[PDB]
């Protein structure tokens, strides 16, 4: 009753594919690193553990070859990576804005507000100005723009959403997430072995929803979000710290993700439950529930699986957008929320969340920060 | 009437170090080695001495500068010191203005149950938001939302978030901030860049914060409600501001008349905040019967909206006083104006909290050319 819905979702990919089995063999060959064997054989492992079959990405042998200091380990790069990332993020974005807006079905002037995720480049005006720009959206949309955000930005722009629309009478809310690894990429080192991660993972991607309260009757409701919270978890000081400098943006991993997230599942999802208890006077067990989940690699996945003793079916939303794309950072929940509704209708589910009521949508980031909504099917 | 955003307390802090705009042009084309420099220097005197500003405040000085001497060129690879300083000394001075925020609100930190924090000095990750979180100690789940790169209309960003934040969210205690310091953008001057002076000549650090909050209680002392807040590119202004991010630093370019803009529209952008009025009132104010809480952006736009909009003098006088002590200190620059307009009600025996009047507009405004527009009650 007046809770944000959830209207439409899009999605966009940069065009070119790279498999993931001989992703290994294009890197170290455009970083010129071949006579790193074991470094390329610790990767290729990494990559084969992925739970990834391809990715998409805007650059390509060309685009590197014409810009060397990105295929360098530290060289000086940030001005490139720059003018890749303010261009290409916002025309992503639009093209995952246009499906979205397709789906809702109403008219683009009905947009009332623009909530812009990216950890990809930053720049004034912001890509939420190019966006409003690129899509002639009325000049006087209220926009919000998150920069620098990281992974759990997919679940943060809902969270953000969630308040406009329900305090505004009438608003329909654009959310994009649009990231390009432009920024990220780098030669592999030996020093650096934490970076072969995001190198095995990082994948390009924009995702839209169209969010709003009091859907009419032309519009058709996907999920709609009942409860929000963030919170910075216990022991994970410097767990995911990103740095922005004159060599790109550069991530150092100093903590075990997995297993933090998934000492602490149980605990975060207490509040929610709770809400649950008070509407339904029930308490159901976590596979009960469906699950949109961040895929920030496989063994989170494995890990809260495990920990909350799911069926292996509820995680499957969530491996497939791994599968298919990888990890596009903040886009990729979103992703993942347009694979659950996706598979509803090929495998004939009873609703938009896995044939169950109630889901949990999860994002995480440096903090070590959690993002955790809860879910309505509809 | 019942229910708005309410601006519960106000807190600020500069770096201590002040520098005489007088003597701002020897100094600066000292450290950056630009003596030679004689016509370029004379113009930017001209500039400063115009500018309304009698000092500004900066972390930057003589010392750090020649540590760092990246910065002391025109276009010189320093991001990474920079940022350095930055990414360290924008939470530790929101960290101070939040302090004195929070004993003003008088209740105890763990009730803060939202944080907003706005810059455009630096980028990191965890953000400048977790790290004021751990600065203040406050509770894990606070619930978070990072505004980086903004530009000179987050002050007004910060707030209009904040009410949405407040008003959907049943005993919601929201901490915004705003905190900025120059490192990233200061350089040295050039005649190929003369956009840039206006920079160099204006800006200066500062942070702020507010604790906001609806349906505040007893032991709560409002100061201003927040009754309409929005957000629009105005026509023919592409390219007005733009600010470009690069090894170099932080780069601004100029490229219209803003102020020019500005007033040419502002007249059409108030229109809806005054029919609110009219709904709530029944009555249509003139502007000047309005209190003014503006962006300092610099003095040809107070000029020209005074002007424009035929305000009293007095009207503009909190933002010019800010201005003149402060400089434009970007996005927490109308923050500091807010409380400069409470604090004159104390002091000028007024009536309310926004000059003795009912109704006042809050603006900023950055890169677009945005205009964020809030229509503010007084207490």
């Amino acid at each position: 009753s007046g809770k944000a819905t959830v209207l439409a979702v899009g999605t966009a990919v940069p065009p070119k594919e790279f498999d993931q089995s001989t992703y290994p063999d294009f890197y170290f060959n455009v970083t010129n690193c071949n006579d790193k064997v074991e470094l390329k054989g610790k990767f290729q492992r990494i990559c084969d553990r992925s739970g990834i079959k391809k990715r998409h990405f805007y650059l390509d042998e060309e685009i590197l070859k014409a810009n060397p200091g990105m295929c360098t380990y530290m060289g000086a790069s940030l001005d490139v990576r720059q003018n890749i990332a303010v261009r290409e993020v916002p025309k992503l974005a639009k093209e995952a804005a246009l499906k979205a807006i397709k789906e809702w079905g109403q008219p683009k002037s009905k947009i009332t507000h623009l909530v812009f995720g990216t950890t990809s480049g930053v720049d004034m005006p912001g890509a939420d100005f190019q966006l409003l720009k690129l899509l002639g959206l009325r000049p006087n949309v209220k926009r919000i723009m998150l920069y620098q955000q990281g992974c759990s930005a997919g679940a943060t722009v809902t969270r953000v959403a969630k308040d406009l629309a329900e305090n505004n009478p009438g608003a329909r809310v654009l959310v994009a997430c649009s990231e390009v690894t432009a920024v990220t990429f780098r030669a592999p080192s030996e020093t650096h072995l934490d970076g072969l991660v995001g190198a095995a993972l990082f994948g390009d991607g924009a995702a839209a929803l169209i969010i709003g309260s009091n859907p009419t009757p032309v519009e058709k409701p996907l999920f709609e979000v009942h409860w929000s919270g963030q919170c910075v978890l216990p022991d994970s000081d410097g767990a995911i710290l990103g740095h922005l400098r004159e060599a790109g943006l550069v991530f150092h991993l100093l903590k075990d993700v997995p297993g933090i997230i998934s000492k602490n599942i149980e605990k975060l999802l207490a509040e929610p439950l709770d809400y649950v208890k008070s509407v339904d006077e029930a308490s159901p067990a976590y596979t009960d529930l469906f699950w949109v989940v961040h895929p920030g690699g496989p063994a989170i996945l494995d890990q809260v699986e495990a920990k909350l003793k799911l069926d292996k079916d509820r995680m499957q939303a969530t491996r497939d957008v791994l599968a298919q794309y990888g990890n596009m950072s903040s886009a990729s929940v979103l992703f993942v929320l347009d694979q659950m509704r996706k598979r509803s209708v090929e495998l004939n589910k009873d609703t938009t969340g896995d044939g169950l009521k109630w889901g949990v949508m999860l994002g995480f980031g440096p903090g070590l920060t959690v993002e955790t909504l809860l879910l309505k099917s509809i």
